[PDB]
């Protein structure tokens, strides 16, 4: 992940991976639905259930409707690119989270 996202520090991955160990509950590598509504509330920014479902929906890039590790750097990726919406959950997350 660190040859992939380059456009990042190592700071910045690692306060990365540590949100997404902090989140992953059960701790199996991936942030499911479950695990990613959680997160919203603790964030104190909860959302929708389709809400919810959309933001895996659109970083879900092996389509299993979990969250990887990857999958949860291109939700920053995505953020810093400028490729998302401001009222969407996933850029509500990334501005939420302190990176
Ligand atoms: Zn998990
Ligand atoms: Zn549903
Ligand atoms: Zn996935």
């Amino acid at each position: 992940p660190y040859t992939e996202f380059k456009e990042f520090s190592r700071k910045q991955i690692k306060d990365m991976e540590k949100m997404f160990k902090q989140y992953d509950a059960g701790r199996d590598g991936f942030i499911d639905l479950m695990e990613l509504k959680l997160m919203m509330e603790k964030l104190g920014a909860p959302q929708t259930h389709l809400g919810l479902k959309n933001m895996i929906k659109e970083v879900d890039e092996d389509f299993d409707s979990k969250l990887s590790f990857r999958e949860f750097l291109l939700i920053f990726r995505k953020a810093a690119a400028g490729e998302l919406q401001e009222d969407s959950g996933l850029c509500v997350l990334a501005r939420l989270s302190e990176i």
